[PDB]
């Protein structure tokens, strides 16, 4: 059945630790159906009011004025509506961001409507997916570590690019904190130009992590990026800040980056990921999202990794270890947490319903 | 003298016409001297209030932790030191903005300390230029054009895109009204793709238009572009939307346009356009600009083009046919509109301060 939006509205969240804020979305059929969803708003400290925004003033008109087959058509039909717009005001990242959240939105509307968990509405078969401890600080990890394989988690990555005298310290004192099968990963939020990055690559190269993450600048040219490849001695990482099908279409042809992170509520929600997902299991390479927002968008990410996870190479998903109510107020897959995994449950939809009144009571 | 902000406001302001927005920014100096400026802000309808957080959230604090040789240095500063906060959020757009706005407040500044006028402060030696009516709608262009004729503009841009019969049939039909010697143009805003703009501007030819304002995407590959340049009559004309240095040396590297059209509220301010726009007149092309935002963005703009006269053919400076308070109110230049044109006076740098208590009671 096809879905006729009646209802779409957003709703901004901020939880004071600088806080975190959050943009949830919610989309109501003509029929009564809802769906609900999350727009990436980590930065700037600011945009999460716009991005509601944008929600509300821009696309909702478009989702009103008819009705899509189903949520790949919507989202084809709002991308192609803003296209201009986005060249306009120059907001590539807030048009695709209110989107992705729509998207998610609707999927959740649809698979709901479905009376299917998220996970098998994607076409997925399994409901249980391990998860990785994302965005330690460079204080003090082995700490943090220690509170989280308490928690269960059995996957960590480190926080790099501040100093690279510590950062390698931080590496090597938790590798031995470990052990050896614990999986560890380090994420540099393009902090490094080529040189450095080639330096911190190698002396890091003894902590045998998983993977590198956004060594460079998403900005530099795939040249460096090769060259960066071909040098580290693990696997690069990165898809954070990739957008498009083109985009990721490059990315993943040129192979410099052999563990792809799209954050679908940043950018194609499950009708623009789900196929880039798939795109990179079948070059085989590794999807492994992440989200670092509240619960919905975590839950989201959790289903499409259910649908697509890998084969040779398993994916986690990395899940903020940061406090933030906003997370695990919204994300009841978390509570499974057991031996590094989670269960989704056949929940239909994404398994949560945001319970407003009490997100606010907690702001 | 250097430059040593202090305090960075961001006032914003939306006249209910659905309603026409403005951002004006003043950066107050280390000595306690004033400089205003404006950030465009057109699109998205609700994009004004971001933009304002943006100014004093992100580029205020980088502003006013240093001092600066001069304003070209605080551009500079400005744009490498959020370059990787524009990718994370893809926000290229937003933060060139603020940051030209803050570009012009600095100029301005520095163009009042030394008792000038930003047209003389740029090296410039008249005060005296040539204005258009921007942006007539094609429901009925004879009307509009007769008022704003009779207002004192000699040169009219019609809004093209919509119908292809109609707009050739307002494109002639003004001539026809116009007679011969008046100049007039056309703008598409990026609403056909090449083999309509090829057809259209074939069609249009006989309506001897000055130049075709974005007759296709600011996207499309320099490819679209050449050919369509050679296939059309008359000259096109772009620059709205193409934002840095590098963009500009691109286009100037083809010379599809013939017509550049920096919008220095958009980006670069005045640091940055000032060089492009002399480029441009060096390189034997027409340099254009028009502001369809508030007063002072306009006054901005009347300034740098007294500063790049124009050699080859005389630059033009559009201005919104459309009624807006937020810009009546903020441009004195225009009370010496005579003959199609105006001039500047001595009054130092805009020429003009706003009156916030007085434009919030407007409002």
């Amino acid at each position: 059945a096809s879905i006729t939006p009646a209802r779409v509205r957003a709703h901004v969240f901020r939880y004071p630790v600088h806080d975190r804020p959050a943009v949830l979305v919610e989309v109501e059929d003509s029929d009564g159906a809802v769906g609900w969803g999350e727009v990436w708003c980590n930065f700037p400290a600011c945009g999460a009011e716009h991005r509601a925004r944008l929600v509300e003033t821009v696309l909702a008109p478009l989702l009103t004025a008819r009705a899509f087959a189903d949520p790949a058509q919507a989202f084809a039909h709002l991308e192609a509506r803003t296209a201009v717009l986005a060249i306009q005001t120059g907001e590539p990242g807030p048009l695709a961001q209110a989107i992705a959240g729509l998207d998610i939105a609707l999927c959740d509307l649809a698979a709901r409507r479905a009376g299917q968990p998220l996970w098998a509405w994607l076409g997925g078969s399994g409901d249980r997916i391990g998860v990785y401890a994302s965005g330690i600080n460079p204080e003090n990890p082995e700490d943090v570590v220690a509170r989280k394989a308490a928690e269960g988690y059995r996957a960590f990555k480190l926080k790099v690019g501040f100093d690279d005298a510590r950062d390698v310290r931080n590496a090597l004192h938790v590798r031995e904190l470990l052990g050896a099968a614990t999986p560890l990963m380090a994420d540099a939020n393009q902090g490094w130009d080529l040189p450095r990055a080639r330096q911190m690559a190698q002396r890091l190269g003894p902590a045998q992590l998983d993977w590198l993450e956004e060594p460079l600048r998403a900005d530099r040219p795939a040249a460096e990026w090769a060259e960066l490849a071909q040098a580290a001695p693990m696997p690069l990482a990165g898809g954070e800040n990739i957008a498009g099908v083109a985009a990721f279409e490059t990315a993943l042809a040129a192979r410099s980056l052999r563990v792809m992170q799209p954050d679908l509520a940043k950018w194609g929600g499950f009708s623009g990921c789900l196929p880039v997902a798939r795109a990179v299991v079948a070059a085989g390479l590794r999807y492994c999202p992440h989200y670092l927002g509240a619960g919905i968008g975590l839950q989201a990410s959790a289903h499409l990794l259910a649908a697509v996870p890998g084969l040779a190479s398993p994916g986690l998903l990395g899940v903020d270890a940061n406090d933030n109510p906003l997370r695990s107020l919204l994300s009841p897959a978390l509570a499974t947490l057991h031996e590094g995994r989670i269960t989704l449950g056949g929940a239909p939809g994404l398994g949560v319903t945001p319970d407003l009144a009490a997100l606010r009571a907690a702001c």
